[PDB]
C-alpha cells in the first residue's frame, strides 16, 4: 500500500477498498480523507505503508517529499523528513525518496517518513 498509488486511484475504487477494510460511509466522503483512512487503517492491522516524492529542503532545515501531481508545492499528502534525516543520510534539495511512512501523530497534519529509502 503506496499513498503515490492510492492517490492515482480511482475515488469508486478506493472506496471499495475501503469498505472490504471495515470502514463505513466512505461513498459521501472526499477522496482525500478517504486515503488518510484507508492509510491508518491498514496501519492498525500492523502493516507497513509506503510513500515517495522529490524532497524539498526549507530554509529552516526540515524538507518534505513533494508530488508531481501538486506540481510539487505543498501539499495535504507532503511527507514530513526531519532535520536529523536530512543531516544523518546527507539528503538534498531534489532528491527522489522512498520509504516507510506513518501517519501523523498528535499534534502533527502531514505523514511523516520513517525510514529513509527502506
Amino acid at each position: 500500500m503506496n499513498l503515490t498509488e492510492l492517490k492515482n486511484t480511482p475515488v469508486s475504487e478506493l472506496i471499495t477498498l475501503g469498505e472490504n477494510m471495515g470502514l463505513e460511509n466512505l461513498a459521501r466522503m472526499r477522496k482525500q480523507d478517504i486515503i488518510f483512512a484507508i492509510l491508518k487503517q491498514h496501519a492498525k492491522s500492523g502493516e507497513d505503508i509506503f510513500g515517495d516524492g522529490v524532497l524539498e529542503i526549507l530554509q529552516d532545515g526540515f524538507g518534505f517529499l513533494r508530488s508531481a501531481d501538486s506540481s510539487y508545492l505543498a501539499g495535504p499528502d507532503d511527507i514530513y523528513v526531519s532535520p536529523s534525516q536530512i543531516r544523518r543520510f546527507n539528503l538534498r534539495t531534489g532528491d527522489t525518496i522512498s520509504g516507510k511512512i506513518r501517519p501523523p501523530k498528535e499534534g502533527e497534519r502531514y505523514f511523516a517518513l520513517l525510514k529513509v529509502n527502506e
